[PDB]
């Protein structure tokens, strides 16, 4: 029942110039890449980005409630970029449906929409202390929060998804955006510095921040 | 009387195209390395794993009494792998139903390795508080839905590496696991606990099927 | 509305001894690079600089309203370094308008002058403390900073501009300078750490320090 | 009667070649010779390799001289041999603290060495140095009678080292010892004394099985 | 008037079995740099040092009051460096020359004298609180301390460097100096101070004589 999401982001090798042969070898290889997650319906999504960072020149973001299918398409992406490229960044971790349930929606339709612009991906973490905490105290600092969240204008048609990965990764959560505009999230963002909830959270890096492309128009924007 | 332990993970080179022929190569190594600890009684266990995560290809976890066999596993092991990979983690620490049957008993699904340490000022506790602690936490996990099926074992590295312990898990369920280790956030041990990187997380995968699954 | 603004860095890899024909090609792709900006009226600056720091042997910064333009600039600095190069460094971040328009004066103006000598690029971060403190207060103990700067005696000539990165990188914050004089500024710095302000600033790590080059030069001072 | 420098050095063999017969024959080759070196001059007041239990490394070096010259020069010779097919995981350069035999740790160094070694960098908090000193004697003289008492201390060798201003740890601290686990249950009790509140950076930790230059390059390849 | 200083460090790469034509050539590479900072009375001073860290084979120390010349210089020995080595660290700092003002002398005649044995450098910052302290209670703890052969230099990095400080002596006695530096944790300065990695122990040398050491 549980939906589990990768995110891989992967940089093409240094040191070696890329001919005509070169750049089309790596468009057919994206574009296998897109029809490996085309093909089996056990894939809720999958969506490539190019990479505002130069630790990275692409991001790959996709989900499947069978955790089997989560390593086949991890080990398939890492085959295809290896004689190429290094991976720079990965997750594996568990989407939280509750905020979603909570609104009477289904996270997998989100995950289903035709995907926004740009996504943002990172890593973080709370103190120890935190959830030493009663429940009914988080829940107060956790509302206030999410109260400050909704009632920012530049929130408009973000979407979010907080994940989980307790006892399975270097990090307790991987937040996960999807978002029109990188200025207004940013804004959003440190809105939200003002929120009790900070001071407990940590190890928000790195931060990936993405821009949505087609798999048979990579080769051209990154070579 | 002691069992050692190790755990390796292993990173394919990047910059080349294997062939058909690196390939075939790939899997005569792999079940080489797989007979190596079969042919030697003195190995109670040997498993490998496919990695979830991308900065290695293929976790290795053995066990032993005899700590020469196991600088002669590591030796072996990085032998076989230097030609086309890197190693990203290793561990050597000894184990704190008898232990030694659960370490022969097919092994379950998935598995999860990491390094832990505690803040000095756990140990500096008197050991009636400290034994109170780890059974609260021990009661807490055992009381979960989410905990049917797992096996753990903490194992001890003090003097001889990179922190204190490292918990080795076998487990049926990664998402029932993660949701039993968010609950023991709430137990009194982790007020001391520091986390250690790497978290690994494998897939049981047989010597003869790793070629097909990585290449 | 906003304008965003990136800051590069490039080493150029060891192993290989570069020939004329090395040396040629470089020059090259620098001056192709620099063309790439200047044909563009929607990059607003764009300036190169030598690296004083041993892991970086070229700074880019540029900057522009189009974070489309900002991404095609990533990627054609990316794929022209390449073959030659790795990144040491990357940030997108956002200019804060705000200390200009508090001085009745435009940003963008200002990144339209002649570039000075020197260059000075770090990010930033702060506590969660300090975005918990009342505006009024965060307001004093930013006075008390930019007043002390603007007093001292070294700081004749130099550029400012904060850029905010919430939510978009691994820093809160990319301060930017340019600057005449090198010990001068950072006499104003050593100064600055008296200043309340650096109760809460954290991370101020890699600091990068330029020396402005045309596009043209760079090759006959690297190789 | 002079200080006594020493020095562990690690290197890991270099991945992605595979290693033909005379590559095999050309580090054994490399490894007797390196022995040789430290041999040849009775400046050298130790030398032993040992093979890595961690992945990060494949030989452990460790040597020892009251002449800094001949500390550099050492450094310098083995780097120069491994460099065209390894890089080096860790180096140290300290001074051995000789009160604690104060016996002549001298004559310790002379001894066959015992089968494994550990080796780590180690600090402590600025804190520590700002205590009065009976204060820290009280302290150590805890954590030493500790381990006096501990039932595995037995058999080993240890050796404290100081490198403040001259490297990145303030002690490097070695120990030969008879058996793995039985050291890591020393350790382990040891976490029970005062000492603790203010030690830090222990890491990396080395640990090694002796071996005979000869017998390396049939062990590595 | 004030003057600048770089440390840099270099590690030649491995992989490679040098010929001797490699040796001929990095010998002539060598006493190429010296000639370029000898020839340039701009440069105040410029020294060579073998390294007792694996991390480097090779430590540079230069200074000059003007910033051009200083880029240049970086430039140059990278330049050089580049076919065959990485550089393992780099820092930029200011003299400060108060002590030297202090005691009635100047900075640039101790630079200018001949060079000692041993040459240590390290970063190093302070706590926020320190600062923030008043100018009194600084005056005083640094009293402490500096009243508590070697030839010393504090240089600033504040703005242009990932230190706050680079701290540069040449020593006669390495046991001695280190001797020195124990004496000197028991300093209320030492409260402080932060973050001193690397710490770069170097033992001079000619231009001419490094090729034969290091191959």
């Amino acid at each position: 029942t549980e939906i589990y999401t990768s995110v891989l982001s992967y940089r093409l090798l240094e040191g070696k110039a890329y001919s005509d042969a070169d750049t089309r070898s790596l468009d057919r290889m994206m574009r296998s890449i897109d029809e490996f997650f085309s093909a089996n319906p056990g894939y809720i999504n999958f969506h490539i980005y190019r990479s505002y960072r130069t630790d990275s020149d692409v991001i790959f973001w996709y989900s499947s409630r069978n955790p089997d299918l989560m390593i086949l398409a991890k080990e398939r992406v890492q085959a295809s970029m290896r004689p190429i490229a290094v991976s720079s960044f990965s997750s594996i971790s568990i989407y939280d449906e509750s905020p979603y349930n909570a609104m009477n929606k289904k996270l997998e339709d989100s995950l289903r929409l035709p995907p926004l612009r740009y996504f943002v991906a990172y890593p973080m973490s709370k103190t120890p202390d935190w959830y030493l905490l009663d429940f009914d105290t988080r829940k107060e600092i956790m509302h206030e929060h999410i109260k400050m969240a909704l009632n920012h204008p530049d929130e408009k048609g973000i979407r979010s998804y907080t994940t989980y990965s307790f006892g399975i990764g270097d990090q307790e959560f991987v937040v996960l955006y999807e978002i029109p505009d990188i200025a207004a999230w940013s804004r959003v963002t440190e809105k939200l510095r003002e929120a009790r909830a900070r001071k407990w959270i940590i190890k928000e890096t790195p931060i990936l921040l993405g821009r949505l492309v087609d798999a048979g128009d990579i080769a051209g924007f990154l070579l």
